């Protein structure tokens, strides 16, 4: 129902901080994982505020916001992490006070470190522009789940959700449009932005590929725990 | 090659298309199924090496890097051929003709059952968008061209990345073109590109799934080595 210049403004409003890491203590690379465990639990608090906050998600049966968070938490991080990273060419910016390199990485990750680092160095290239990002975060949440849910109530929630990433791919054209793009300029833009999503989903996977193999009570946010953070009075 | 029209780009990637293969089993016996599976992708793989080599813009490449690109994409290739000849077979995945299967079959193996479900539900959604043959074999040269180049500062490695995304948006360019033929207007030929690229990141968590089993497998041949691969190409 909204226009794309509304669509900009209210995914530019519903954007999550920047959060931090430590003591200004001695640094250690045994720590790395339990640095970057403690920001990630604290973004995703943030992460549910913002999924709320994105057109047509909360229109969303509590079930289904659940499903499309869980299935896309960590690629939603992850993009968040490259998105930051971009002006620090070889370097990934987990945190304005936790900025590391190749040779950092190498702590059992320098794979995903790569990845990440070639996805920033792609952004960079593309001069990926704020808006385009937010809207690229938006589909990622709305997309990454979708195909994995019959009922009446299933197939009217799968059509809503293809009709808001229908919205946000007009909003996309539309900001390439502004920015004085020609029709194939902007056909082309919007299939790089889509097919870098393939890689993004490619690193998720690997990283919770980790996480799963730490063999840990709650690395993985349960559908339960998810549930109560979404379900708010 | 990056001179192509789209019709000629068309017409060049339907004229590459691989066959469809059977499973080798003695039909007269009773009713493995991993064996079954495991057969067919290594036949099927020599038949996608023969069709990569005619996917214009590929053979440009270094067999280095043409490796490479193989090495990262061959089972999302393997897994949209699945979905696409599956599409008129609703609840049923169409492996061979002589092996069509629904969904309590692939309870016969470890986690099958999940990479099942997915690639049903690629199948249906295929269906729904009514995707074309056409549109079919673009999306199937985006995925070898797109899987593989974000894994280099080397001239000839940044002259490498240059032409394969040249490459894509000539494919792209191509997709908007067969839209545009069939009367769509120009937001639903955005919103239909948009829809079926993303579709591919579904095919990459399908992959990686699929590989994961593999890995699983303490099996030295199961996953196609480089050596292998690059056999195979030169
Ligand atoms: C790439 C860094 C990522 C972490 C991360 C990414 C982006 C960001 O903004 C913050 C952190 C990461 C690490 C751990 C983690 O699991 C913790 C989750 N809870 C839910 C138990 C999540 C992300 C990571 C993921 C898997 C393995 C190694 C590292
Ligand atoms: C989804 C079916 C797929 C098989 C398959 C895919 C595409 C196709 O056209 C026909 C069958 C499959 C299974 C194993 C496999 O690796 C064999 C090892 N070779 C590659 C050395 C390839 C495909 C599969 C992948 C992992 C585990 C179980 C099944």
């Amino acid at each position: 129902s909204l226009t794309a210049d509304q669509m900009v403004s209210a995914l530019l409003d519903a954007e999550p901080p920047i959060l931090y890491s430590d003591p200004t203590r001695p640094f250690s690379e045994a720590s790395m994982m339990g640095l970057l465990t403690n920001l990630a639990d604290r973004e995703l608090v943030h992460m549910i505020n913002w999924a709320k906050r994105v057109p047509g998600f909360v229109d969303l049966t509590l079930h289904d916001q659940v499903h499309l968070l869980e299935s896309a938490w960590l690629e939603i991080l992850m993009i968040g992490l490259v998105w930051r990273s971009m002006e620090h060419p070889g370097k990934l910016l987990f945190a304005p006070n936790l900025l590391l390199d190749r040779n950092q990485g190498k702590s059992e990750m320098v794979e995903i470190f790569d990845m990440l680092l070639a996805t920033s160095s792609r952004f960079r290239m593309m001069n990926l522009q704020g808006e385009e990002f937010v809207c690229l975060k938006s589909i990622i949440l709305l997309n990454s789940g979708v195909y994995t849910f019959s009922t009446l109530k299933s197939l009217e929630e799968k059509d809503h959700i293809h009709r808001v990433l229908d919205k946000i791919t007009d909003t996309l054209i539309h900001l390439m449009a502004k920015a004085g793009l020609t029709l194939q300029q902007q056909h082309q833009r919007l299939a790089q932005l889509l097919l870098i999503l393939s890689h993004i989903r490619h690193m998720s996977n690997k990283g919770m590929e980790h996480l799963y193999s730490m063999k840990s009570k709650n690395v993985v946010p349960s559908y339960d725990l998810l549930l109560e953070m979404l379900d708010a009075h």
